[PDB]
């Protein structure tokens, strides 16, 4: 959680047709400043897109506009814009508008100090439940990192090999097994099984639970439930349905490798319990830049005649995976 970071200003471009205003890059986001406001090599605090920024004239005028009443506080949602044609994302603001941060360095998160909060979709109705307890502490959960955010990390992996798979727009769910005990999870949460859960019944109807018997293993089934009165539902899906990303390895504390999830999928499969998998595309030679990973996030999702939300990298190893969110449907779906 990194919304208000100490970054640099990149190259500063200008905006044609526009003379007060200018493009500033950071990292690898495109963010629209005020003409001299920065130059290139300039240090700033930058506000990531979903941030939440609480009322203050003061410090943000920028933002006064566009206060909202959000979770009982009044503040602001930076999100996806198109200004002068241009894409911007994100507030960045020069360190001499936080005395407080004098002494700090480059790359400090300053989320806490400067009290920013997320914003978040309203969650769907029958995706929360009673909760039964904690995620659990022993699974790793499925936030993944924006290759906006990732500039070294990208050139660091040039050569690699990654399993490019469709983000699809739904809800995380994990179910897994530890001995003795079986269980079913939404993004933040253990929940109970009730009639009404639809966590739990995506988990029933693709026999996974049982396929997790079967294996005898101590695994995290890790997954996106998507469907009717599912965030939109993107794919236009009939009911509801899960769909596997990954699977996590409870004992090692480590994720399966691709192929191993792959392996492990065409068992489960060869066995009777088909759980359905992410759409998987061409693996991908990493040899990019942000900018160019971030044009091959649209395009077709499972549902081909609609635009997808965006790609997920993982590498062959699994232990570096990203997203690359589509920037055309930031555009499409003002609440995302
Ligand atoms: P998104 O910006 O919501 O952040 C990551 C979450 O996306 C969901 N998800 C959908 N499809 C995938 C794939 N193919 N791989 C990994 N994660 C995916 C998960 O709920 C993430 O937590
Ligand atoms: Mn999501």
């Amino acid at each position: 959680r990194k919304l208000a970071t100490i970054r640099t200003a990149g190259e500063i471009t200008p905006i044609a047709g526009a003379e007060a205003i200018e493009c500033c890059h950071v990292d690898g986001w495109t963010c629209v400043i005020k003409k001299g406001e920065f130059k290139q090599g300039d240090r700033g605090v930058y506000f990531e897109i979903d941030s939440f920024i609480k009322e203050d004239n003061d410090r943000y005028p920028m933002l006064s506009k566009q206060v909202i009443d959000y979770e009982g506080q009044r503040g602001t949602r930076l999100r996806t814009a198109r200004l002068r044609g241009q894409l911007s994302q994100g507030l960045f603001l020069p360190m001499d508008r936080f005395p407080e941060l004098a002494s700090n360095q480059v790359g400090d998160d300053v989320t806490e100090i400067l009290g920013i909060t997320k914003w978040e979709p309203p969650i769907s109705t029958n995706l929360s439940g009673e909760i039964l307890g904690e995620f659990p502490t022993f699974i790793s959960k499925t936030d993944q990192e924006r290759v906006q955010n990732l500039i070294p990390q990208i050139e660091e992996n040039k050569g690699q090999k990654f399993e490019v798979t469709v983000k699809l727009d739904g809800s995380s769910m994990t179910v897994y097994r530890k001995d003795d005990h079986i269980g079913v999870c939404g993004r933040n949460w253990e929940l109970r099984e009730t009639a009404t859960n639809a966590q739990w019944h995506a988990a029933r109807r693709n026999k996974m639970i049982e396929g997790l018997q079967f294996l005898n293993r101590n695994l995290a089934l890790q997954g996106e439930i998507i469907g009717e009165s599912i965030q939109g539902n993107l794919e236009k899906l009939k009911g509801q349905d899960f769909y596997l990303f990954d699977i996590y390895d409870i004992d090692k504390a480590q994720y399966l490798t691709p192929i191993e999830r792959q392996s492990l999928v065409k068992q489960l499969n060869d066995n009777g319990f088909t759980v359905k998998h992410v759409p998987i595309l061409d693996d991908l030679e990493l040899n990019h830049t942000a900018e160019q990973i971030l044009a091959m996030a649209d395009g077709p999702s499972l549902n081909k005649n609609v635009k997808r939300a965006g790609l997920v990298f993982k590498r062959l190893d699994g232990k570096f995976s990203f997203k690359a969110i589509s920037n055309a449907y930031l555009e499409k779906h003002k609440d995302r």
